[PDB]
């Protein structure tokens, strides 16, 4: 029932700054905050957010994660002059203090707690806090790397204590390692910490052996710390998405968190003078979107770093766009991760393979401005069988024009001479829905219930190609063979079937053993095969097809597959099924997805899937999770 996105912000956190010469520190400026909020305002996103106010973290709250001694020290800095503040600043690494920073640090922390409470109370679905100072470097008794108190560590400790959560996921996509967070939960299996970071074989700050992939946690916490070191600069969209598909997401969906907190540093985006990576701001729309099916969408995004004032606003906007449910922008030019990324990916997977099921099987600048992302007028159109009313969410709608009807006549009087049930109606619905999706910019996606599969599939696919749709991704659940030509490179077919068998690289056929393991195997294939191929293909439309002949998984796929084609997906359900039609519509409309919870996949399925990767990854490089064997 939760709706809306929170945006926690306050101009007071911009009212402390660096007061002496320090080339390391001078990058951390108030304008980082003012530029990010103003960019949200300009694109109309802040106005669409629930503005929860900041508060101070209390002393007892600060003590959840920091020592009394350290608090008492920081608590004296408001009374210090500049010389005393400089002298106190030098007790720590890469951090400066100011007369007002203790105030601002309590506000940065309290804002984070406000965001946790609004999400966990169901007052909003998700949200973002724009805070200074950042948090993820700060430690139990030390300020570090512009950080005073550990905002995101607070949040998970506070969520644990006050909502009795057993499993919290922290995703730290800042370009620096959040070592403060690692230490905090080093031994804690209830908080899973994932971080990627510029490492360069430990030569990049903070220069820690424990930022490497071999730090999997300690004690009961082994396997709940996941470090992915970047050992070269210039990482791209493809490296970031490879990290999610082949490390983070497989673990995240098996973990099944009850809350997601994001250390959202954007110094990992192109143009940042500190990260020196090359991922576009648009990628953050997808990093955000790929995590939203977790924890019924309960996601708290907390600003960490980001220093190119221009790159910064754009990446903040893409994140909030996705939190609000706006359609994701198309990512073009995707392919294999670079060799350094695949080495890091391969290494982290191997060492984590003793702890996680998905990996367990191999223990045996200038850039173009992002487009506009307006949500469609109505998001989802539904076409149930004739004379079936259904309770539809507020952003959905039922379906047939004269021109449209003339076209159905032309298609019958050419390709189906002898056809006369109410199929002609479904064909007119397919065409009119597609026309509103592709050309009209009015609706986003839709679902139509159909009788005859061949004529509707053929006519949906063919009509989509001439919209025009450069490329069409087809996802079909059924053991038949469809009127789909995968020979010109304009179509890629994914088939989830029961029969045993493909011989070309434009079809992925998944024959999952029937049983209780069907759900884990499906999610394994979704994250590690279907999504990487689909993202590289970069379709202009997704065509989902379900034949009337075990799909507690369909909602997740519908949700994740809307990362492609700007969310333009048309689903054909053969035969009426109230439940499946309602779940399809609900996921299509942007509703939150119910968690899967917990049963490991059959090795027959794992072996079947790895044969598919071996067969496809030379053509679709985003499938790779090992370095290529060189001849
Ligand atoms: C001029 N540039 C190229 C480097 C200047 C420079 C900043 N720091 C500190 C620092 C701390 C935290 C974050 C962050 O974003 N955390 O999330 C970013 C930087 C250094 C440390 C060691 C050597 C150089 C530097
Ligand atoms: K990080
Ligand atoms: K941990
Ligand atoms: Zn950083």
């Amino acid at each position: 029932a939760a709706s809306g996105s929170a945006l926690i912000f306050d101009e007071e956190m911009s009212r402390y700054k660096l007061l002496w010469t320090d080339p390391e520190c001078e990058i951390e400026v108030p304008e980082r905050l003012t530029v990010s909020y103003e960019a949200l305002r300009t694109h109309g996103l802040a106005q669409r957010c629930k503005a929860v106010p900041v508060r101070q973290a209390t002393e007892q709250e600060i003590l959840l994660a920091h020592s009394e001694e350290y608090l008492e020290a920081v608590k004296q800095t408001p009374g210090m002059n500049v010389e005393e503040l400089m002298a106190f600043s030098k007790k720590y690494n890469a951090v400066y203090f100011h007369q007002n920073i203790y105030h601002c640090a309590k506000l940065a922390a309290g804002a984070t707690l406000q965001l946790v409470d609004s999400v966990m109370k169901r007052e909003v679905r998700n949200g973002m806090a724009l805070v200074r100072p950042p948090g993820h470097h700060s430690q139990r008794s030390a300020a570090n790397g512009f950080c005073v108190f550990n905002n995101v560590a607070f949040a998970a400790l506070y969520a644990k204590k006050n909502y009795n959560l057993n499993r919290i996921l922290i995703v730290d996509w800042d370009v620096h390692h959040g070592q403060g967070i690692q230490y905090c939960f080093e031994e804690d299996p209830s908080v899973l910490y994932f971080s990627w970071h510029r490492y360069e074989h430990q030569s990049f700050w903070p220069n820690l052996p424990e930022s490497d992939y071999s730090s999997v946690g300690k004690g009961k916490g082994s396997g709940f710390n996941i470090n992915l070191p970047w050992n070269k600069v210039g990482m791209t969209n493809s490296d970031y998405l490879a990290a999610f598909f082949h490390v983070l997401l497989p673990v995240a969906y098996e973990f099944d968190p009850e809350l997601v907190i994001v250390s959202a540093g954007f110094d990992s985006a192109i143009g940042d003078p500190e990260g020196e990576m090359c991922a576009l701001p648009e990628i953050f729309a997808h990093l955000t979107h790929l995590l939203m099916p977790l924890a019924a969408g309960k996601m708290c995004v907390v600003l960490e770093g980001g220093y190119n004032l221009t790159s910064l606003g754009q990446s903040v906007c893409q994140t909030v766009h996705s939190l609000l449910g706006d359609p994701t922008p198309r990512i073009s030019g995707l392919g294999t991760a670079c060799d350094s990324a695949l080495e890091s990916i391969q290494n982290v997977r191997n060492v984590q393979s003793s702890y996680w099921s998905s990996f367990k099987h191999l223990a045996q600048i200038v850039w173009p401005e992002p487009l506009k992302r307006m949500p469609a007028s109505v998001r989802t159109v539904v076409v149930p069988p004739p004379g079936v009313e259904l309770t539809l969410p507020k952003n959905c709608q039922h379906s047939i024009s004269e021109s449209t009807a003339k076209e159905v006549q032309r298609i019958r009087d050419k390709h189906f001479h002898d056809l006369t049930q109410n199929i002609l109606r479904s064909l007119g619905n397919i065409i009119s829905v597609l026309d509103r999706m592709m050309r009209s910019d009015e609706v986003c996606n839709g679902c139509v219930v159909v009788s005859d599969l061949s004529v509707s599939v053929q006519c949906a696919l063919q009509h989509a190609l001439t919209e025009p749709a450069e490329r069409v991704l087809v996802v079909y659940v059924g053991d038949g063979e469809l009127p789909v030509k995968t020979n010109d490179g304009k179509v890629f077919l994914v088939q989830i079937c029961t029969k045993e068998t493909d011989k070309c690289v434009n079809r992925l056929t998944l024959c999952l053993r029937e049983g209780e393991s069907l759900t884990a195997g499906f999610m394994q294939a979704l994250l590690g095969l279907i999504l990487p191929v689909a993202y590289e293909f970069n379709p202009a439309l997704v065509l989902g097809i379900v034949e009337e002949t075990l799909m507690r998984v369909w909602g997740h796929m519908t949700c994740l597959i809307q990362g492609l084609a700007r969310g333009r997906m048309l689903t054909l359900l053969q035969g009426y099924d109230k439940d499946l039609l309602e779940l399809t519509v609900s996921a299509l409309s942007g509703a939150s997805i119910s968690p899967l919870g917990p049963r490991a996949p059959k090795p027959e399925d794992v072996e079947m899937m790895e044969k598919q990767r071996q067969r496809l990854q030379e053509r679709w490089g985003l499938l790779r999770c090992t370095v290529s064997e060189s001849w």
